């Protein structure tokens, strides 16, 4: 699809057999998820936005759609104000910015 | 151009006379900028994040010119920790998402 910015580009995701909304941030490095159960074990992140820093529960290999394109990846799973797909993910669905 | 998200989407704005670093952000709503001057009047304005809330002040109606492509829109200034080019610029250059 092409995707145009006059309003949020929230988009549907599918991870864990669950839809939700997510943005797509080209300004985020990583994907941070609102908290929800994931499988296997964790590692530790401290990841820094606008406000400050937040400590994060990171999630390796982790299958996840995104406006019906398959991915494979890291998932951050924190106190995020929103869900959002950073540039982690947006490489494995193929995704540029144009103008 | 077409930029692609291997890596951080960074681009050369020019504004108050100035030239800036930014970042080309989907997410973000509004263009926030590290402390600089602009002209004519301003109101406060809390913007959120990862990490909680700044305090900015907000400018109306200030030119900007993004990778030689002329804009006008409201500019938020303040204690951002990276300048962050939002949603209300990237309309105006006709910048969209693809994949
Ligand atoms: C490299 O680290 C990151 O990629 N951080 C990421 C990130 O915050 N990077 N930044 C992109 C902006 C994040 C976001 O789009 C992400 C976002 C957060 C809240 C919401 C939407 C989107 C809902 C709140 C509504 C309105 N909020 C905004 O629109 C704000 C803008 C006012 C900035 N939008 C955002 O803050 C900008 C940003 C980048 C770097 C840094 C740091 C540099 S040094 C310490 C931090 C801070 C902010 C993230 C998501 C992993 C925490
Ligand atoms: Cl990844
Ligand atoms: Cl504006
Ligand atoms: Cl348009």
């Amino acid at each position: 699809p092409q995707i145009t910015l006059w309003q949020r580009p929230l988009v549907t995701i599918k991870i864990g057999g669950q839809l939700k909304e997510a943005l797509l941030d080209t300004g985020a490095d990583d994907t941070v998820l609102e908290e929800m159960s994931l499988p296997g074990r964790w590692k530790p992140k401290m990841i820094g936005g606008i406000g400050g820093f937040i400590k994060v529960r990171q999630y390796d290999q982790i299958p996840i759609e995104i406006c019906g394109h398959k991915a494979i990846g890291t998932v951050l799973v924190g106190p995020t104000p929103t869900n959002v797909i950073g540039r982690n993910l947006l490489t494995q669905i193929g995704c540029t910015l144009n103008f």
